[PDB]
């Protein structure tokens, strides 16, 4: 099956006076290209999907196909939704204008049995051909995509090759590859990138490349070249910027990063998503003063 | 502060050939009515409002709004959202057609810090002067409403009057009540609606009340003229099927239960809902042999 | 035959290494001054963990002569993690004294759902003494189902009920709803009254080692069905309830003792230690919202 | 520092009419050290710790250390207690009848502070002169060794050298190695064996290696080569063993698996601890027939 593994971003969608800032956004995803990345994810969880408007999020995902086009870059187009029509119509867009393939959420708050899970999955693969990623976030979503699913699902459907792991369980990520070699298992957790890639994870899905694009994109290439001296040695120093990224929920603190290393010009979010307490604002900018960012 | 009280029904939304069966929800709204339901919550989680559109979303409040007309029963509206501009609009929507107050539940998906949860709820209260009421459901949104984030929105906001509290955490209703005695903390879990009613509660937002509208109904007032041997008699009773509506995710065993009733046409969900295991749907149906359940 | 009512998780009171036996006695009758039903000693409360059976026995011994012709009943604590033990200390308390065991769910050890029922069933058929279930998986790491707790009741006429430290309100409707004859008795001190309004017979209080007029009081009022006064006490208790329980208990009950004058020092067996300064200020602070007993 | 690293049994404690059996004992040490094991856990959870009286305990140690003279393999007896003085006491024995080190759980039951488990173990490490390994199972115990208070330890105790992690957590021991370079981390879930020793893990203790030790041992000293591929492949094939030796609690299947292969004579417990559901007893015979399993 058709895949797409490596050094991934997930974009943050910076706004400007309220509005999608589509300068900024086509700059970002180029300032990505030209550092490493293999890969980017407009319109995720870090690219504030929840807020944007379908039209809103149908802009970033041509965008980010229009930027990328005529480059090594690929573009997984986040389509996740908690109603399956709806991603549908958001993958059948990605599809129909010249995505790669698509990054889908498991259906967050309705809480959905694994017989739905796999429905809905069904469904969203079975109405395009492009690669289709799983994307596990339990913490997020109040729902896991089970092993039994993931497997079922990955066997079942020719373009599902594989899933985003953010569960912090790297129990289910052994589980995964021990049954299922042949799948692509990406990390969805920045502080554990290293022991996702050591078990034969193929990529990660980064926060933190938002602001390292050098650090994340060699990590990854260390690890996929088996050089896991380096890429051990990598995530032992971004330990702390991983965790520090943290501290509030994505993506407000990795957009306090990216504001106060000029990468953007308005600290700016749209509720209920707010910028951060003075206490972790503080946290940040120290941990950020431990590294070296590149513009 | 004006309030919206009382034995509550988070309603199900019924379809038909994948569309919303408007005859049915209309029916089945004239049921909770006629059984002493106080006041009905048109598209909350049990109605699905994560897969209607925003177009059916508002229909069911105007058949909801129509139907209650009359009737001294609140239309609750569930307007909540994980975007406050779209909460906004839906409680401006509810407000402009004539909806009592609404439900708002905490934004799901994209967990907000406490500082984003107030002003995403100040800013949905600013938009209307209806009542608003909380909702807190952290196993679904991946957020808690925190206690002292929901006292401030309720003494800060004169139309936050509430909250529906979703979280099987006992010690929050007392540390809610014990701080805020004044604001009307409501049941929105079923098998624990006695002892959040016995330490203050005031009201219920049922899920269970959907089939047996006139045995909750009878609960919160017995509870709410402190009668709670007959209340807790009740619910009591009423464990076994309570816990039977959640063998999977609401709303998918009680529509299961709905159907098999017969009080509703067809068992259909939009996905990622879907019908229950031929399991659950055994054990469902064996559980409802033990309550009388009315009718229309 | 059953133990109910208000009943206090005795503290033992260490000076100069030693149990000081006379603060002991000073403190269980300052107790039965106070309308207490009954009184645990050593239990989790009283650090039984860290004492040895010289005074695991001597706490039993002593609460046995102080409340020797009073109305006061003495519920030993007598739970262990291994069986043969937890039988030993059953035939311990009883031959000397006891009205009751409380036997605490195994920990550590994590039991299956039939060895938690061998467990009990081995305990009340070693002796003819009422026995009081103890279950808090937040301590043990496991929980007695509430299948378990029904099949050990119905099974054994000593075993009367079950003291409920889970904080899922959920379960106790469960237990009075299937098994409306047990005793549950609540062993969270914030939710002492959702509990007693949904038929709960008794508390097994720390708070009350500092109130003990306040919860006898709660207590008796529920009892009697007045649940509009138990719930004023059970409110204005809420606090004094959970800063209680700001470090692990009994390290702020111990605190709270020592700065109401009503033990000698404020001195713990190790792993149990001195609260933080932070938790020493609120645990002072919190108290002063409080009238607090003398001897 | 003083270390005991390497691949790691937590031996099982065979019963024959209720007493240790003594004899076979030291003839599952032997097969232990025989298949190349580097170190054995005396009386450790796996090894009914909780059960076992004092004498026991002290027995099965001197079994331990009396069989694996004459041999490389090292003894880490378990010396655990939720008391700090009885853990001292336990401590006190280990170090004067043999044993190389001690394995010291944190305290079960009764939750220390940080602080208190700063002083708890600190109190170990200065009453005895030999290595002091760290047990972090906070599913058993209800507390848990912070990533902070680990270190403060290993800095301010010269011989306390590293810690048992069972606690299914990577971002712990990314953030215990990151900080703290010189830490020994030993694996202490079966599962994940070959994540913890990728990032720098020096080594394991076992519940599968009662029945698998060629296989452990193995994957210890393939992954201490950088032979990752091969340390992987193991640690992938023997996932589901590592599971299903968990599906009642520890050491119920695993002693379970050593009676169905005639490794001892017979399957006794001691209460609370008991035989496993007839149908998890076919369970763990199925699993196990899917593995070749050493002899004597
Ligand atoms: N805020 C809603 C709608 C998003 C529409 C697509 N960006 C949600 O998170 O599901
Ligand atoms: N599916 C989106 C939009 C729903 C619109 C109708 N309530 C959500 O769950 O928020
Ligand atoms: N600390 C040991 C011994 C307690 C002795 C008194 N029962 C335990 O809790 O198991
Ligand atoms: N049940 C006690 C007994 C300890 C005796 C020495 N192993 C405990 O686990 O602490």
């Amino acid at each position: 099956k058709n895949i797409i593994i490596g050094a991934m971003t997930a974009l943050i969608t910076p706004f400007k006076n309220g509005k999608v800032d589509e300068q900024s956004y086509a700059r970002l995803i180029k300032r990505q290209i030209e550092n490493g990345i293999d890969a980017v994810v407009p319109v995720g969880t870090t690219g504030e999907s929840a807020t944007l408007t379908h039209e809103e999020h149908r802009t970033c995902i041509e965008i980010a196909v229009e930027t990328c086009k005529g480059t090594k870059v690929k573009v997984l187009a986040g389509a996740g939704s908690n109603a399956t029509h709806e991603a549908v119509g958001l993958a059948k867009f990605a599809k129909e204008h010249g995505a790669d393939g698509i990054l889908s959420v498991a259906p967050f708050y309705n809480k959905p049995t694994q017989q739905g899970l796999y429905e809905h999955y069904k469904a969203i693969a079975q109405s395009v051909d492009i690669p289709v990623l799983l994307y596990n976030v339990p913490g997020r979503t109040g729902c896991e995509i089970s092993t039994d699913t993931i497997i079922k699902l990955f066997r079942d459907c020719e373009n599902i090759y594989g899933v985003k792991e953010a569960s912090g369980n790297i129990d289910k990520c052994v589980d995964l590859l021990a049954h299922e070699p042949r799948m692509m298992l990406i990390s969805g957790e920045d502080a554990i990138n290293y022991p996702i890639l050591s078990n034969g994870g193929k990529g990660v899905i980064s926060v933190t490349s938002n602001l390292l694009p050098d650090m994340i994109s060699a990590l990854t290439h260390f690890a996929l070249d088996e050089n896991y001296k380096e890429a051990k040695k990598i995530n032992d120093e971004l330990y702390n910027i991983n965790k520090i990224l943290f501290c509030e929920s994505n993506p407000i603190p990795i957009k306090t990063a990216m504001y106060l290393a000029g990468l953007i010009e308005s600290l700016e979010f749209r509720l209920p998503l707010c910028s951060p307490s003075k206490e972790n604002f503080a946290k940040i900018e120290e941990v950020m003063k431990k590294y070296k960012i590149k513009g």
